[PDB]
């Protein structure tokens, strides 16, 4: 229970101060890349997404696999939904008497990811190989992913992800979402509907089997801003009283279901599920549990119990409602396949009725 759930947590928290030596390095090659990618005339605009913050831990039993995106402005975006896949987006481009530089990642009437990575990945190979005061190495494409893997010093691996940031008002896919009114106000999210969105280029393994240059709506900079103001007070995790758990109950989510995908990782059946699907149904528990004394830090044990089992209704009714696009379900069946669900449940009640052995040291 609690106690246990809390010497994780510690544990957790142990090798993450460790790891400022490396967040050092992987800062100066971060800064090195974009200053060489500025100096080009289609990435003259690119800059750090979460400028103040380099670097998220997308695996947090994974302290040196670091994740960082980059952000480039296209202003004028003209975005076409893609068969109404709500997440899924042509990037068209609007009045066209001035041409600029980016054109050269047209493909017809639509900008390509394609050729956008392959000038992006080619710099940044060039300039790592023109950096000689660390060792730092670029890792080859695999199959699906867009990113760019680094390899730091033998053991630190960094993810450099590029997005496309809009200004303009966030799709109409996106108007019932971000349901935070009886958590953190409608003026909050008023506010926060007033920052741009981002697009990613999508896996290879993502989508409908074809290779269009569709992108894939991104938010993280708005998971970012809750979590960190994440409160119905206005205090809450700033005083020794309104300490809450919200935060450390979230981390174990992410431990639990990457402790048994690594469990699991000789089948097959845990592939599609990831950090996305626990972080999505934990903000859904936050909405369905506004107020802060249902966070209480003396009931981590109570209100973790209260995520695994929200999530596992989630999977048992296969319904889990991205949290900016209701429409869009991250546990359809064509997604994920039933008996994978009926899998991942399988082993998460097994846990949740054994005090989880697979936290315990
Ligand atoms: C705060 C809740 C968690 C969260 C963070 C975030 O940054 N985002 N960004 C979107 N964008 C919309 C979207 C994304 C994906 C997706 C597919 C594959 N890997 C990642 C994401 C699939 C469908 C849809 Cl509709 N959703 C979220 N949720
Ligand atoms: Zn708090």
């Amino acid at each position: 229970g609690a106690s246990k759930l809390r010497a994780v947590l510690e544990k957790l928290k142990l090798s993450r101060d460790d790891i400022s030596t490396a967040a050092g390095m992987v800062k100066g090659v971060v800064d090195h890349l974009l200053l060489r990618l500025k100096c080009d005339s289609a990435f003259r605009g690119v800059g750090l997404l979460n400028t103040g913050s380099y670097y998220e831990h997308v695996k947090i039993s994974a302290p040196n696999e670091f994740d960082v995106m980059f952000k480039l402005e296209v202003p004028r975006i003209q975005l076409e939904e893609y068969s109404n896949t709500r997440a899924y987006y042509f990037v068209k481009f609007k009045r066209n008497p001035k041409e600029n530089p980016l054109s050269q990642f047209l493909e017809g009437e639509i900008l390509s990811a394609s050729k956008m990575l392959s000038k992006f990945r080619k710099i940044i190979k060039e300039e790592i190989n023109d950096i000689k005061d660390t060792d730092v190495i670029m890792k080859r494409k695999r199959g699906g992913s867009p990113a760019v893997t680094l390899l730091i010093s033998e053991k630190i691996s960094v993810d450099i992800t590029l997005a496309l940031e809009s200004k303009s008002s966030w799709p109409a896919s996106t108007q019932e979402g971000l349901r935070i009114q009886n958590w953190l106000s409608a003026k909050v999210r008023k506010q926060l509907r007033l920052k741009p969105f981002y697009l990613v280029p999508k896996h290879a393994k993502e989508g409908n089997g074809f290779q269009e240059e569709t992108w894939r709506l991104s938010f993280s900079h708005i998971e970012k801003e809750i979590l960190n103001n994440h409160g119905k007070s206005k205090t809450c995790c700033e005083n020794k009283e309104e300490k809450c758990c919200r935060k450390d109950c979230l981390k174990l989510m992410k431990y639990l279901l990457e402790q048994l995908k690594e469990r699991f990782k000789d089948k097959k059946h845990l592939d599609k599920f990831s950090s996305y699907h626990v972080k999505t149904a934990f903000f859904h528990v936050c909405t369905q549990n506004p107020q802060d004394s249902q966070w209480d830090r003396k009931d981590l044990g109570l209100c973790f119990d209260n995520c695994v089992t929200y999530f596992l209704q989630c999977l048992r009714t296969e319904k889990l409602e991205n949290y900016f696009i209701p429409e869009f379900n991250l546990f359809s069946s064509n997604l994920i396949d039933k008996r994978s669900k009926e899998f991942l449940t399988k082993q998460i009640e097994y846990e949740r009725n054994n005090e989880f052995p697979v936290f315990d040291e």
